[PDB]
């Protein structure tokens, strides 16, 4: 136990040591500031919240809890419930990491507008307008837009259509707003000048108020051609497309701005994965403090630390994390096989760090559960010495292997 002691010592502070300056890093450079790194963040928060616990738990013990004073039982509890906190707060962050990458996959164009219109299958003012955002006629008269659509699907619809007929009228649009584009000699060269995303960002716009809607921000877009991105961002907020669908064009401004899908999916989705990631552990870790403190309060509630009944929202956690691991799969091999993505796009390096920790993480806690329960200290200590680097893993994986990171890191150490 000596040589188990030290090594998992040796790893939860090395571990803590790398979250802090992993943490310090994401927090001080600001460019890095995506949702994929408040996330990443988080994580790392949860880790550090582990080993602190473990580390001061070593040395209230082990540096016995049968004879532990008032003050010691006391900051021995609160950091036992810390640590049963940040051990399942690790799978549930790893959870809205792959919520994260399995969104991430799913966006484009196509979602950007879906996301922005909603599909009605009924016809609706927006003008009369019916499916993915698609215009029927200006005309306040309805059957005038009845008689477009009906016109334009070939069939008496009664003002009512299918899902299929919907998006067959959205992928038209898309390619008539992207031709509309490339025709137009104010808007091609600034279309070309541009990342994926920002062109996405641009199309919406076509999408939204036609061609020469857009062709209409002439100054605004000599601004993103100059790649003078907070200017342009300004002056669209102050636009009168703003006046009349902020909600939308914030998120289309911020993805000129930022560059990324960041915006999508909605503001305040993030909530959400603050409540898998940080409130899931708190439903069943509180209820079952109380329990301890009320009934097993005995010694400081000390399965090698984490308690028992526990396993199972961790096994939920895990057992969600596989399906997504697959739908992430199938869809990473799908936008490779496409072309729609490659190697060293963001979505893909992302799914190197996220994709191995899953499975390594979900194994490890399977066995873990599966070991202690044999009633295998051999097997314990060797699968709790490499765990203890988990956070150090962690920290390596979605930080300093990063290429944002590094780049940010050359970028300051050239600047000198
Ligand atoms: C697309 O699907 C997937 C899924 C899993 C994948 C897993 C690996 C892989 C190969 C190896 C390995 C290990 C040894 Cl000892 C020797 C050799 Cl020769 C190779 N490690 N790993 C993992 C451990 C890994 C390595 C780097 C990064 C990273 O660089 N993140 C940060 C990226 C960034 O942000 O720029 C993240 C994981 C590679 C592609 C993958 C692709
Ligand atoms: C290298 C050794 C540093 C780690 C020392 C902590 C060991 C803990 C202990 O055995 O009491
Ligand atoms: C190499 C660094 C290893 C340091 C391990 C001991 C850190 C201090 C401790 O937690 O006791
Ligand atoms: C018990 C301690 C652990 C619980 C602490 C939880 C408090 C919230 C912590 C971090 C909040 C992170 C919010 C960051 C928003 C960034 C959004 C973005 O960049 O897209
Ligand atoms: C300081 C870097 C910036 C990031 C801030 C993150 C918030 C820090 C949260 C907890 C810090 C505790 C780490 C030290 C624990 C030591 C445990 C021990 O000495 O036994
Ligand atoms: C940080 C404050 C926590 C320190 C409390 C240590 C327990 C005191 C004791 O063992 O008597
Ligand atoms: C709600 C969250 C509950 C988490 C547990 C909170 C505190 C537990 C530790 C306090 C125990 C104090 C005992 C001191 C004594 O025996 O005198
Ligand atoms: C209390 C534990 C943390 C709560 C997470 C949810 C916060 C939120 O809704 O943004
Ligand atoms: C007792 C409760 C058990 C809960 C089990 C949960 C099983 C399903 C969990 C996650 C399913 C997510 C699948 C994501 C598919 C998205 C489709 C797409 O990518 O377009
Ligand atoms: C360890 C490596 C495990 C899986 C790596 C899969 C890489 C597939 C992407 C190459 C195209
Ligand atoms: C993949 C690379 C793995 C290579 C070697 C793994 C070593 C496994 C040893 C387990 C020891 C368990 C025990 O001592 O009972
Ligand atoms: C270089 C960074 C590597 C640091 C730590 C890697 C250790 C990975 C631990 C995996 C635990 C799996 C297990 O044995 O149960
Ligand atoms: C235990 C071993 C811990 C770390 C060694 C393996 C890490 C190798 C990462 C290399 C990734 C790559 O080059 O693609």
């Amino acid at each position: 136990y000596s040589s188990f002691q030290v090594m998992y010592t040796v790893g939860y502070s090395l571990s803590l040591a790398a979250l802090l300056l992993a943490l310090a890093i994401l927090g001080g450079l600001s460019k890095l500031h995506c949702t994929a790194n408040a996330i990443h963040a988080n994580l790392f928060l949860s880790f550090v919240l582990k080993a602190s616990a473990v580390l001061f738990i070593d040395g209230l013990l082990r540096t016995v809890s049968t004879w532990l004073s008032d003050g010691a039982v006391a900051a021995c509890r609160v950091a036992a419930v810390f640590m049963q906190y940040g051990i399942v707060a690790n799978y549930c962050w790893l959870l809205v990491e792959g919520l994260y990458l399995h969104n991430l996959l799913g966006l484009n164009i196509f979602e950007m507008l879906r996301i922005d219109e909603g599909l009605r299958l009924k016809i609706y003012k927006d003008y009369y307008t019916i499916g993915i955002g698609h215009l029927l006629t200006k005309s306040p008269s309805l059957n005038a837009a009845k008689s477009e659509l009906d016109k334009a699907i070939g069939r008496n619809t009664n003002g009512v259509i299918t899902k299929d007929e919907a998006e067959k009228l959205f992928n038209q649009d898309v390619d008539a707003a992207v031709r509309g584009i490339l025709r137009n000699a104010k808007l091609k060269p600034v279309y070309d000048s541009l990342d994926a995303v920002r062109r996405a960002a641009l199309i919406n716009m076509v999408f939204q108020m036609g061609e020469t809607g857009v062709a209409g921000f002439t100054n605004s877009l000599r601004m993103l051609q100059q790649k003078r991105w907070d200017e342009a961002a300004v002056n669209l907020a102050k636009s009168r497309w703003y006046n009349q669908t902020p909600n939308r064009a914030k998120r289309v401004i911020t993805t000129f701005r930022t560059g990324t899908w960041d915006a999508y999916p909605e503001r305040s989705f993030f909530s959400l994965y603050l409540g898998i990631g940080w409130g899931a552990p708190a439903l069943f870790v509180v209820p079952w403090a109380v329990v301890k403190c009320l009934f097993e309060n005995v010694q400081c509630w000390t399965n090698m630390g984490f308690w028992w009944i526990l396993r199972f929202p961790v096994f939920l956690a895990i057992l969600i994390n596989f399906f997504i691991f697959v739908r992430i799969v199938q869809l990473l091999v799908a936008k490779l096989r496409a072309r729609q993505m490659h190697h060293t796009d963001y979505a893909f390096r992302l799914a190197k760090s996220t994709l191995t920790l899953i499975p390594l993480l979900g194994v490890h806690f399977v066995v873990f559960a599966f070991v202690t329960d044999e009633h295998r200290s051999a097997k314990l200590f060797f699968d709790l010495a490499l765990s203890s680097f988990q956070g150090l893993l962690v920290a390596v994986l979605y930080c300093f292997l990063n290429k944002e990171v590094q780049s940010e890191l050359r970028r300051r150490w050239h600047r000198a």
